[PDB]
């Protein structure tokens, strides 16, 4: 074209980006970039806040599971399908949110907060790794366990170079599909050297020993990149502006006045300010009484500087920088900056709508994927243990129809109301007009329809027994 | 590209040495906790934030609803709910004991235990509660919950950290915790400090020491306080506030000046009224306008000073915005500044803060409360206080999580308007999309005793014969 | 008159050449793609624009609806409907396979296929999907798809472009593509690369390679990224942002200046407090006002600095307005500022952006998805997993488009108000102006399974005996 | 030369490219459906036959 | 001589030398209002509404 | 116009010392501590 070559009269003649693949432009200093992102999230209010809303909106407080097996593909009567589905759902509900905390090897996390950790990990490092392990101990009914693995633990063993099929401690075939990983044992404290271990991606029986989830941008990329990469330097320099402007305000507001006597300091402060009367250098402190008009002679003067405005456009410049930062992070500007002022209703709806759409995309493509992976891994152990009765006349066994059997969806915290009355009115109009089902409405509120129906039946029964009043679902 | 060198050098020398979070936390963990304690105890905004955490995550009350998994054990819902209400009554009796016998210190109640725990997790990174069995048989329940500050858990004898002994936490090969080294108080500092190793799990399976926090990545042993991201900025803001206040003091405490080659006392006598006619130089009575007669050579100048706040209020604006982003609480809540706000904007800010607080309640308060609930339930069952059904397929120990499965209802989100909120609840009930239990829980109540109380009210009104209420037949 | 010289000379020397857009694009194709990658990977606004493209063109899901041309093929309605139902079920099962083995890389799914392709076409000008038949028969389908970057399509051995061989694309006399010269991985650069010639069309009629891009005029072989009209402006805006940031840093950093003939150490000792009693010069403690006694000949000049955003924000505003015009997204979406906003105005802006997004979805995402579907459907037919009706007038090969005629449903238009939109849709489908299929598609659902689910829901409610919903008799 | 200036403007200017974009997206939009209405009265042909054709 | 734009630069002009950033002038010092009036006159002459023409 | 802004807010500050550039920038701005022109 015309913009590609050199620009408008010289312009960007020197800007000649070195076009290579994503890996060639990311792998060299991948560790440094991850370290910078981690430092930013650890010691910056905006970054920590951003990952906080990432966790709180992508999955919310709970991650409910619904299991929808494809009975038509399996050629199985829907009755056995739903029976088996409710059985496995009950078993998974017991196993997941148990207080035993034996879902995770470290015995300090629950399933929902594990998903939160995975979402955050994929946020500030672009990747997430979950290792599935079969515990040998027979003390537990379910021997499966999940351990989150930090990407820093995933690296080339012995810090050697990268071959064609050995990148960043990841082994790949000719097609680029991962075959296994090289996880380095944690090296705290920094005295004992680390040692590496090979973890095959898939067990010989098809089980997923290791689960790697990330959002690739273009083929051949074996390692993802954190979202911060676009705006790291801007965030850091915004922080430096914070600190520098704050110190400048400190010092400018410090030196209130200056006294211009040619006498000694002690007499100058005694005759112009006060103090003295010492008991028995640090000059002399001045008691803060009131008024205190001094007397002067020619050659002396008391000047108190007016300093300058502490916010000479700083707030609006910070506003623009935070706008750019939020654009980079994909969250709404007001959510990141906690700046909800001057904003009408329709504009609030629009901004929240955009941010929520992005969040649902992220949840569908990050949290749901990892959750389904662990669900399939647990379901394999559950079915091989004969704790759940597989349908008798299944056309396929569990092994060959792993996705078909474990076809599942996940419900996080719903889009929580902005108006209150209007969205519930919307739902009412939908389910009276027949444009939606109770499943969609309950999911939009983070609920499932089946147990809600069961609870309504139970409440009707209880009220009938108490003879109080039939509720608004009768006969 | 952005990670390498930056535009025009810029951040040419910013190379954080990538490490595990433990490597970044443990070396300065005690100093960070001390700084957080100083900030919370000597800064208004930090105290307000902690108070907001306590009053929103938990609130005034923390009600319990016990939901054992009957279907897992195949036990009928009738006996299951009977046992559930029995244990609910027993736990209600135990929890609100005015003797405060649920804790060894006898200085708090269960709701206050929860509030203290969540506050400690917030401003210190985690919480630790130990369960003890006193020998006093006068009480039905011998279990007491004693909280311990994270400062009291550290390496014995200040020994250096090892692979399996970090910050006085015993960790196995897999990373799970097994025991904690806890020290008694050091007040006054004259007496030496000793340490006690407390196993995390008692051999019989009943938890003795529960440590609650949330990690950021694997291998973490201690949490990080929320102030870590904003502590420096908060302290600098406090310094700015104090310095600006002192500067305004000074600039307002020098109103005028008089220049004269005359003696100072005579200058005050002939210009500023003075009372030398009848140490301190000269008091001056405050009276009328007192126009003076300054002579050729001398003069009196009124210092015009400077505006006390030259935009520093806007600097607070921005700074507490950053801090509120740091702790996740809404800015208008933290700074108590509600200017130029409409209904929709206030509702949105409250919505975000409410979502954050529900996350915290589920992942901090709920877990700790459930842990104490199981700990108490073990003693209650073993002491024959509550009888399990004979149909029970699984013993209590095997299905401890299933047996004691429960949820907790805190103070509900009491609305910005309410009338819209109540209309939404009413039409939600009419549409059938929601049940009574969720409505009461959102309002902070439990529907079962609501129904019982409504039955009591209607039967009482019928007995008094005034009018049946809106629940009859 | 306008094209000759212009008023008063003016553009007397602006004489751009007149050539086909290929002649203006191919010579700097690689450099343009490099600049696009740079901007998308390092500029926040570019990343936001690409993200908006991804989550608006397709969003979070890409549902299929296969509508074959039954009338053209002369097939019965019921048989065609049943066949469509079964192929839809099979394709839905295959697309969301948790194996992730839909593609060879085993790293993404079909919705991710579409998102990646849309984004790649956006910031690189085109997209290439290489279909491959797998040897291993462990699965029902042996078809996978690589998503080859346009960066990997180039002339073998970097030979000069010929009449029939441009940018590694083989073109016949008529201009149609015949094959492509793909390149293997080049990372690291130590090992030399080699080129493989892939025929565009397999002899039988299976699309081995799919090259998707919308052309701009005759004879185009490669597309142009949308950043071409804007990239220089965005790069210079980035430079302006960084330079202004650094300038504000510098202006704020230098606060005061000490002017004295003293020894400088004593100068800070007698003016700025200092700690000389204890080369980093001298630190200064931060305390009270600290009024000094500068001697005659000294001064403590407090620099007044300068406004840090003296109009930079509105210049930004204008520049992002121009940029958003460049890539067609709404200015508020790209810049994330939503002030001085009215309902009608926001509706209008979102309306224009939505129209652009539906256009781009139809002409990029839908086309690639359709080619994907036909490629899979050929194997599905030849594997006899689905049976063609015996009435079929035409073979599958002859009527490939007719048999596989289909459309796609992306993320629905979720509205600013919705309630008004909900009432609108309700009175549409009761006014007879539309049908349930279009309304549910606009909302992002499909009517057939929604009807099935409503039937299931009413059956369940009747079985539980609570209340018949609003669809009975 | 005038046409060349036009292409130069449309290829390297945000406003020009935008204007062409809205031209395409509004004049024609996403789809261009056909409706064939032969003049049966002038053709003197049966309306039902005309509609079938 | 070309000059790289590489962030903030502070020079050390010796006595006798001076660098001064020329403040320029507003680019639309009332020109928009003159357009207002002028195209109002043009629309009056042409017979079409001003908001349509301009 | 944009380019003007680039250079209008890029020089920021100037120093009017009479020493050499090295000494002036050391005593007024900082720097030095060199490991071993480019100022």
């Amino acid at each position: 074209y015309h913009g590609g070559g050199s620009g408008f009269g010289g312009q960007l003649r020197s800007w000649n980006p070195p076009s290579e693949s994503v890996d060639a432009a990311l792998l060299p200093n991948f560790t440094r970039g991850n370290a910078r992102a981690d430092d930013l999230v650890r010691n910056n209010g905006y970054a920590a806040n951003a990952i906080q809303l990432h966790q709180d909106h992508i999955v919310g407080s709970f991650f409910r599971l619904s299991h929808r097996p494809s009975w038509r593909y399996l050629g199985i009567g829907e009755e056995e399908a739903r029976a088996f589905s409710r059985e496995v759902e009950a078993a998974w509900k017991e196993f997941a949110e148990d207080d035993c905390c034996c879902i995770d090897v470290e015995r300090k996390r629950t399933f929902t907060m594990m998903i939160r950790e995975g979402v955050a990990m994929h946020a500030f490092n672009g990747e997430l790794f979950v290792q599935a392990t079969w515990d040998t101990s027979s003390s537990r009914l379910f021997r499966t366990q999940f351990r989150m693995v930090s990407p820093k633990r995933i690296s080339n063993p012995n810090n050697t170079g990268d071959s064609r099929n050995c990148r960043a401690g990841v082994q790949i075939n000719d097609s680029g599909a991962a075959l296994g990983y090289y996880v380095s044992e944690d090296g705290y404290p920094g005295w004992m050297p680390q040692k590496w271990t090979w973890i095959p991606r898939e067990l010989p029986g098809g089980r997923a020993s290791f689960i790697h989830v990330f959002e690739p941008v273009e083929d051949g990329q074996t390692r993802g990149a954190n979202v911060f990469y676009s705006v790291m330097e801007q965030m850091k320099m915004l922080d430096t502006l914070q600190n520098t402007q704050l110190q400048s305000a400190i010092v400018k507001a410090m030196y209130a006045a200056t006294i211009e006597s040619e006498l000694d300091t002690q007499s100058a402060m005694d005759f112009i300010l006060g103090a003295n009367s010492q008991e028995q250098y640090a000059a002399a402190p001045v008691r803060l009484g009131g008024a205190k008009v001094p007397h002067l002679m020619p050659g002396d003067s008391l000047n108190l500087q007016t300093a300058q405005d502490t916010d000479n456009g700083y707030s609006v410049f910070e506003q623009s920088l935070l706008r750019y930062i939020a654009a980079g992070l994909g969250v709404s500007y007001e959510q990141l900056s906690r700046n909800y002022a001057q904003m009408s209703y329709s504009t609030a709806r629009a901004s929240a709508n955009e941010s929520w759409a992005y969040f649902m995309g992220r949840r569908k493509f990050v949290a749901s994927r990892q959750a389904s992976q662990m669900f399939l891994c647990w379901l394999e152990e559950a079915i091989v243990r004969r704790v759940v009765t597989l349908p008798s006349k299944a056309r396929f066994s569990f092994q060959e129809a792993r996705s078909a059997w474990g076809n599942c969806d996940w419900i996080g915290s719903g889009r929580m109301a902005i108006d209150g009355l209007k969205e519930v009115q919307e739902a009412v109009m939908l389910i009276e007009a027949g444009l939606s089902t109770y499943e969609k409405e309950c999911a939009k509120r983070g609920d499932d329809y089946q147990e809600i129906f069961a609870q309504q039946v139970r409440e009707t029964m209880e009220r009938r027994a108490a003879g109080l009043k039939p509720p608004a679902w009768a006969a």
